[PDB]
């Protein structure tokens, strides 16, 4: 109820534009600091965007000002937490000297999610990673300032099933997932990519190989560690493809449980079906009713059919089958529109919110 | 050398047109009857076909008539091969009636793949197959006749890699691949795919699932029975999706081998640079030069980049690399337009006239 | 506002779905008669469709059973209005059948768009031409049954346009137009259309160049004919294409008005965004409360980004800019979903219902 | 025979890279100096390209070096002609100073298109305009030294299939013409353009208009100017629309005749196969033998079906129809991969070659 001031980093940019279409709308967080490049400085937000998005620029923002990304820039030091947009090649100095000095940061970036103390956040999945925080602060001599990562979509669209099938049947052994993802990830220049398929999206295997033990493992006790799933880690093997499809990444999945006998195809259908998380329990108002939708017809999900479900769903599966090699199989869909990079970061802090990390 | 008088049943087709296309310029099959509905029968080709190929209708055909698709309609019994383009709605009774007519049959369809006495053949891979024939025809009192499949694209732009793994490391244990068909495959309505992924091709999981095995394994040495490459039997796990693409079926796969310790990356492109199968060794017209192209470039293969290949070369491989879970992975892309169901099937006859089974 | 039954002829074909969803949530027609092949009469709709629509099928017709295509079949002879999703191909002798046991029909086929009795009714153009209907009845000897076609989308989204323009800047001398039509049209098959172009839709030129004249026409003061805008009949030259979108047909339109000097590029802005029409200065339930909506963006309008506009709008334009030949050019587009062939038809209905020509 | 050695300016650029693949092929013209920017100069090109081209990078430039873009860097001094595949931000100032110090230039920019001294020569029609070439040289003061600029690819699907209408039936009064424009030359994110039509193309119609009649005009009697189709200028009006389309530029025209009365579709088709150039009469190696297909199918041509013509032709026409506005109307495709700017440039420079207006 009472309001939080929020700043957003690479505003003029597409993930900044969804940052503030969805923070403009929220019933606590109140856009107060819009950063962008030397170039769109001092100029009102409504002049310098190109607004890609279907509904039109907010009225609170209209006239607010773009201002240099840096922490002492007008608005920055006020702001109870600052999202970052930003591209990797310039976000890593620019979020450093935000929590430096001692300002919250939720960051797409890929710079700080290997870091040792900083949290890597599917908000469906992990959010207890959060117990690292006043370590983080401790190491940096920071009362306040800290640093959380979201994870990108192709990631989330399988981790958030995987998390489900961990919480019901125990740990996995073995996964292995070829990705078809759509080319909203970033651009994607038409010639690259129509009528044809490039089977190359560079780190992507690699993220989605390391991140998912990060982002399916612990803490340990002592709250100064990642576990990353030790000492029984999953297998994990990523093929990554790029399709020309505008939207909708779509996964095919191999799982191997660690536990005997593996359950059948009604025990995973209502594993994922009951799937609820902590971030449901906590009640935060981004949070989706429905975590994960399971399709009944032998053809879906489909990333063009399959958007924007009911209950707020941004994860489904379907096809779910034995796999003549591992237990089972199947297809999964994120939404990444709707639970995109915007989306993912805001739960977090909202779950940050109810914890007391933010004020 | 001397000509062949050839059938084409299905031949206003897709798949017909193609037969015709490639019959007229061989250097010794010689179009001699058409077979199509009740319908086009008994009027001119150039008259019924809706032609549906980027070069003319040939010289040798424009005149011919069309017949219905039975064994004693005219030309058919003087035929000393007939390739049938029919769909598996039809084929069955046809394809029958016709070696039950003492003449010889190379289908398309699906209806006797899995027959115990019909080599289910892929060209490049397994024509040593043609060995069960002569019990074929004992088992049907027949002289002349028999039936041997040709198998789709899909499978096709597997099994051939999979066949150079073979012979270069011996047996396959375990074999997981997600499939990305293009549309070309067959139709599929531009609703259906467009800016969209179909995660379901019915059939063609287990299609690919229980052929490999007949493709990649042996017949028993009394030559009456196909091993199923038993005891030790590959197992195969497949996801099949439908993208919008028009021409190139995509595969991503991952491989562990019998025998340890497995190949190096270097070993893999080797041995399927230096792949080379009895239809080369025997110099049929129709078999190309280079039977499997390794690409260096980290992005490629790519379906609308790597069609049309130099020596005639058909199906490539990529991305070769290390699994994590199994031993080697990579991509593999079929051209389906050149090495489709016509040319796979034409080949396959040119090996069986090279072997004396066709007159 | 008090119920009244209706027809659907064509029920388990696409538009008769679409007629279908939008009865089954209309305010005041009430679905009562359904009516397919003979080989699917007798049936529950449910269990003979092929339902191909996003959202499932609705509660009021899944037990509903279908009856063959004439006026004594079950439900018919109570209905007070009778809507046509049929083919051209039977759809002729089927309406003249309905039409002479005295029942109304609101057709899509082409049968009856040049009768010169018969009204070609774009809701949003000329709903006024409903004023020949009693000459209509009074040539057959029917005291309440007469046919009223609706015309296609392509042609609706350009004369749209073309009457802002007349109301606003009296009668159009020249018309030129190509048009880049959507697959919603129906379907195209994926090969024919994907990373292509397809120039000719048969029918659709002639369409468009021989209904404008009509529809932008008058009925003669005696209300016994149409005067096809006569004697300075507008000249309509067509081309018409397909391309590979899902939804959306776009239409480059150059114009010449009969009056001198020609408007300047600020008065027909406002022309189209002032332009109001019969249907919604009656009120009719399935009118938009926005007409056409204007682009101000140089690259605007797109079909998948201006489609489900605000205020129901459907038809829009933009680039409006000086034609050096003519006077003014522009870009326009129709969102052919929400405005195709059944929305059109239910508003055609309801402004006969204001006016009394329905119960 | 003897070999003439080149220049492309750009080198690194999309243009660049297509005019070192055709060069390093052609009989005569010899890749000698390569220019690209300030960042890039002495490093060779393998080092410093991005090679967005199918096939790869050639062996005769792959170790050879790029210099700064002047006349006076290494090997420029040498060239007999340098090609220029340069931006208009930079190309004017730079080809400006190749043409001052006494360089032939081919250039692909828009900055000499409208000089009153310079051709703008589209090879296939208007190669006669060289002639004013001794004029620009004497009124510069040049001895050697000139420029030359080659349209780009959609007014060249255009003006070609005009050129043999002027040619058989005189000049041409009136021409609209509806463009739908491939993505291939320029770029277009995947974003914009997947699923979609963007109706603008900034410069292009302005380009198509006013282009038309320096091309199809002459040279004055005194070979000092170009009438631009004086006294009696053709009237075009364009639209240009980008279309999700890899290869392939399809024009939508209406032309209307200056003479009375005007020919016949069957004229008009003959028109058009009969066709033949400058370029084609003097047997230039990239000239085709063929330089308009008409197409008899009521469907064709389309930009997929129809690229790669036999004969090396390069333009398409069909669906040649009267036009109840004009006189005629048709539909015409421009293989822009075949005949793009770098081929166009170099069948012009070696028509020069032949009237010895190079070394």
């Amino acid at each position: 109820r009472p309001q939080i001031k929020v700043g957003v980093l690479g505003a003029t940019g597409t993930v900044g534009q969804r940052f503030i279409e969805l923070l403009a709308a929220h019933p606590y967080f109140a856009l107060h600091a819009l950063g962008a490049s030397s170039r769109s400085a001092g100029q009102q937000y409504a002049r310098v965007v190109r607004w890609k998005l279907p509904s039109p620029i907010p009225d609170a923002v209209r006239h607010m000002v773009v201002h240099e990304c840096r922490p002492d820039a007008p608005g920055f030091a006020e702001c109870g937490v600052v999202f970052s947009g930003l591209d990797a090649d310039v976000a890593g100095d620019i979020e450093n000297a935000f929590r430096a000095a001692d300002l919250v940061v939720y960051s797409n970036a890929k710079n700080y999610r290997r870091d040792p103390l900083c949290p890597l956040i599917v908000p469906l999945v992990n959010p207890s990673h959060l117990s690292i925080i006043p370590y983080q602060r401790e190491q940096l001599g920071l009362k306040k300032g800290y640093i959380v990562t979201n994870a990108n979509c192709s990631t989330t669209g399988i981790v958030v099933p995987l998390a489900a099938l961990e919480k019901a049947f125990g740990p996995l052994d073995t996964v292995i997932v070829t990705t078809l993802q759509a080319i909203s990830g970033a651009g994607v220049s038409s010639l690259d990519i129509m009528d044809n398929v490039v089977p190359l999206i560079s780190g992507e295997e690699d993220k989605i190989e390391w991140e998912t033990n990060k982002i399916l493992g612990g803490v340990t006790p002592d709250n100064k560690a990642f576990d990353l799933h030790a000492p029984k880690q999953i297998n994990v093997s990523a093929t990554c493809t790029r399709v020309p499809v505008i939207d909708g990444h779509t996964g095919c999945v191999s799982v191997k449980f660690a536990r005997s006998p593996p359950p059948s195809v009604a025990e995973v259908e209502n594993a994922f079906r009951e799937y609820t998380c902590d971030a449901q329990h906590l009640g935060v108002p981004s949070a989706p009713a429905q975590a994960i939708v399971v399709h009944d017809a032998p053809d879906r999900p489909q990333p063009r059919l399959d958007k924007n479900l009911h209950n707020g769903a941004c994860v489904s599966v379907g096809r779910i089958r034995e796999c003549p090699v591992f237990d089972i199989k199947f297809v999964c869909l994120i939404d990444n529109v709707r639970l995109g990079a915007a989306t993912s970061s805001i739960i977090n802090a909202e779950i940050a919110v109810e914890k007391g990390l933010i004020q």
